[PDB]
């Protein structure tokens, strides 16, 4: 009921501009860009010129002993891949004057906030993440940021709407900020580095719990899936497959045509650079393709509920994910068929949104037969030493979000430059 973000930097009419009441101006440098599709997506590269000034009315400038404030945005930050990047605190988003506001810096696995009085009394809150683990929630994938400052007990930062690091700022005095913020990578070693930033905002009060829920939720609340990186899910375009209950596996395939089967096996194997990072290989097995069907869209999003096929590449072929629904039992298993071949065998694919918290990049997979029937999420079921892929109504029938969905909730990896794996082949 009550108007609490001052600065509300967002695409629209061709800008980025601030959609707040306050109009702030933007000068934006010539070396940021912007994705192509998404245009909220902003990236900033390690270049004097790449960067983004918002100039604040006097009246929202920070000066005060007493103010709570706090600050959202999503980042997507590359994985760091040398030494360089150890040890190298470099600033992304800088209010400070005179020694004095607040900043968003990085350093390797961290982001961090700094608050400054004007007597150099200082203090930081810092989210770390590990290099070193299988798969990561964080590493180069969009993240939500959410900072919040109670001058009277705490400064708290939280990630995808969990709080990760609290410390107390009540002994902080007067903090007077800049008038300008300045988006730049300052500091920063690594003549490679950048990140992506989007939907920045600031807001006149110290966000509570609900309140920060409801926006990681409303900023990512989508028509449209995403990919494992978080962007937009596309047609047309090869994806790598990770399987949530199983995560160390990868889906292969024993022969093509219906004597044939997909399946998961692993483990994956791991990506390392010593002292930087140790993760599981994200390149690995059969790709998958997403192919328009029922979509009247002429776009290449994919957005949830499309009707769509989906092709397997095999030796730089494309064949098609299919199964006879008739064969005994409630699992049906998966084939990669030759196009033309297909015939009558089911199909169509419903692209399900599995609505969990975040991001819609969690994918659920309905196949249905040609009179539109479903045949069921597509998951895995062992035969009885292998893990084939199979379509079955027994997954439509389990309690939602449980473990028992995990099994036929995927997500597609597209080959991104912030993850740096190489393809074996
Ligand atoms: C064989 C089996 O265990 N499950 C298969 C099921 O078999 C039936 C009975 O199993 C259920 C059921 O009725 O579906 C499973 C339900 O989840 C249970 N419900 C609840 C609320 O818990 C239900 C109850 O326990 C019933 O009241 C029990 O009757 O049971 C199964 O127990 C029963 O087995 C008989 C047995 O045949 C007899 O010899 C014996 O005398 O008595 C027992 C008990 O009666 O058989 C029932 C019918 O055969 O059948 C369905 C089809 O209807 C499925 O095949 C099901 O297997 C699941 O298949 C799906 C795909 O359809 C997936 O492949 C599941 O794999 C995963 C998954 O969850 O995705 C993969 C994971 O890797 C694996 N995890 C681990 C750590 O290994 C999990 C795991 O089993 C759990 O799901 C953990 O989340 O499974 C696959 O399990
Ligand atoms: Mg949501």
């Amino acid at each position: 009921h009550m108007d609490t973000s001052i600065l509300n930097l967002r695409y629209e009419s061709n800008h980025l501009i601030d959609l707040s009441r306050y109009a702030s101006k933007i000068n934006i440098g010539s070396k940021v860009n912007f994705d192509p599709i998404d245009k909220n997506q902003i990236q900033l590269f390690n270049l004097e010129s790449s960067k983004i000034e918002v100039i604040l009315k006097n009246a929202i400038v920070y000066n005060s002993m007493y103010e709570n404030f706090s600050t959202s945005f999503w980042i997507r930050i590359p994985k760091y891949f040398n030494s360089i990047s150890l040890n190298n605190e470099y600033t992304i988003i800088n209010c400070m004057e005179n020694n004095s506001g607040w900043k968003v810096s990085l350093n390797y696995g961290e982001i961090i906030w700094t608050l400054q009085d004007t007597q150099e009394i200082k203090q930081r809150v810092v989210f770390k993440y590990s290099q070193m683990i299988n798969i990561s929630d964080y590493i180069n994938r969009w993240i939500f940021v959410t900072i919040t400052n109670n001058r009277l007990n705490n400064s708290k930062i939280y990630i995808n709407g969990r709080l990760i690091d609290q410390k107390p700022i009540s002994n902080l005095g007067n903090i007077h900020a800049s008038n300008n913020i300045m988006f730049k990578l300052d500091g920063c070693r690594d003549t490679h580095r950048y990140i992506w930033i989007k939907y920045f905002n600031l807001f006149d009060k110290e966000l509570n719990e609900k309140e920060i829920k409801d926006l990681y939720d409303n900023q990512s609340n989508s028509g449209i899936l995403k990919d494992f990186w978080g962007d937009y899910l596309q047609y047309d375009k090869p994806y790598y497959m990770l399987n949530l209950y199983d995560p160390n596996k990868y889906v292969d395939v024993n022969n093509v045509g219906i004597r044939g089967y997909m399946y998961l096996k692993g483990p994956r194997g791991s990506v390392m650079t010593t002292n930087i990072y140790l993760n599981s290989s994200l390149y690995r097995g059969t790709k998958f393709i997403i192919k328009k069907y029922a979509s009247g869209n002429k776009d290449n999003i994919v957005r949830n509920n499309d009707r769509v096929y989906i092709n397997v590449v095999v030796k730089n072929k494309e064949y098609r994910l299919a199964t006879n629904a008739s064969q005994a039992g409630v699992e049906k298993i998966l084939s990669a068929l030759e196009i033309p071949d297909v015939g009558n065998l089911s199909q169509v694919v419903v692209m399900k949104s599995k609505n969990d918290q975040g991001i819609t990049n969690k994918c659920k997979m309905n196949l249905q037969d040609n009179n539109g029937n479903d045949i069921g999420f597509i998951g895995f079921h062992q035969f009885n030493n292998i893990a084939k892929l199979v379509a079955s109504n027994w997954y439509n029938r389990q309690i939602e979000r449980s473990s028992r969905t995990l099994g036929c909730s995927w997500e597609f990896i597209p080959v991104d430059d912030g993850w740096g794996e190489r393809p074996l082949q």
